[PDB]
């Protein structure tokens, strides 16, 4: 089997991407944030504290003839950005782009933190990291991909995120028309539950490539590119007037600037992030100070190849017995 679904930016900045997901019988379609940095499929629901729902579409398990309470199971998750959610668990039928999993754990939110409430466009998350990170207790549950894998034509999914435009998540096949050149594959460590890999270095603009190992995670659920302070300083030094602002929470730059590109290495291959992808717009409405899309990972504890980086590539998440990651230009 295969599946193919379009993923759409939630706003003009590509702050996140949503993908329609069918849950239950008859189908209830929710727009979920596909997150290769976590491993829970959780949704706003009829059980979510009413004051914490503000415009989201909810899953109502009592209206699904295939929903079953997973007795005694609870979940609770905290994300790198400080947001969180928790609740109980159903199993139900879940389909993405024509690919169907029966008996998928659907984690129903009883509580969500303010950031989730305040974002009316995201109805929940669909985790695509390794199932070892799944938070369901006392019986850990599998991700949608893990459940689908054996049925897929090939045990892979791909992320093709757009810049200010829709893109695609495919399951079970590689669309050879969706990228240019060849796909370069690179080793993955699953020791921390992430799609963790090592970039071979970077360049800023038309500058020379610096060969240096940068360990980090491919994370579709993180907006920005978080790299070591040395790398980030080298980038922003090429932008007149750019500075790190403790009050704003990172590097800012004059909105009048033209940003240089940023290149990262994948083995001997190179992925080029255009300068415009690094612009996250005014820090507050009407400001001429703009927020940068490349930020320091110092104090996160890990480097994160988030959407800023991934949207410059066609990315293969290869879930073979020994997982690997593939990157192609597009």
């Amino acid at each position: 089997s295969t599946g193919s679904a379009t993923t759409t930016p939630i706003d003009s900045l590509d702050d996140a991407y949503i993908t329609p997901v069918q849950i239950g019988t008859p189908a209830q379609t929710l727009n979920l944030d596909f997150d290769t940095g976590s491993s829970d499929l959780w949704v706003f629901s009829s059980e979510t504290t009413a004051s914490e729902v503000d415009g989201q579409t909810i899953y109502t398990p009592s209206k699904s003839t295939t929903a079953k309470l997973l007795s005694g199971a609870t979940w609770s998750i905290s994300y790198g950005d400080g947001s969180s959610s928790s609740g109980d668990v159903y199993t139900d039928t879940v389909s993405v782009g024509g690919l169907t999993v029966t008996g998928q754990a659907v984690e129903s939110a009883k509580k969500v933190s303010s950031s989730f409430t305040e974002d009316s466009t995201i109805d929940g998350l669909l985790g695509l990291a390794f199932s070892t990170l799944n938070t369901v207790s006392p019986t850990q549950q599998k991700t949608f991909f893990d459940n689908a894998k054996a049925s897929l034509d090939s045990p892979v999914f791909t992320a093709d995120l757009g810049y200010h435009a829709p893109g695609t998540y495919n399951f079970g096949f590689i669309d050879t028309t969706a990228y240019t050149g060849s796909i370069t594959y690179t080793a993955v460590s699953t020791k921390q539950g992430f799609w963790e890999w090592t970039s071979t270095g970077y360049a800023v603009g038309s500058g020379t490539f610096k060969s240096t190992s940068i360990d980090g995670i491919a994370d579709t659920g993180t907006t920005l590119l978080y790299l070591p302070a040395t790398v980030v300083s080298a980038y922003w030094a090429q932008v007149s007037g750019a500075k790190s602002s403790s009050s704003v929470g990172g590097y800012v730059f004059p909105c009048s600037a033209t940003l240089p590109s940023f290149t990262f290495g994948v083995g001997s291959a190179r992925i080029v992030i255009p300068g415009d992808y690094i612009d996250f717009g005014p820090i507050s409405t009407g400001s001429s100070s703009c927020f940068g899309g490349i930020q320091s990972s110092a104090g996160i504890g890990i480097n994160i190849f988030g959407d800023v980086a991934l949207k410059a590539a066609f990315v293969v998440f290869n879930g073979a017995t020994t997982p690997t990651l593939g990157f192609a230009s597009k």
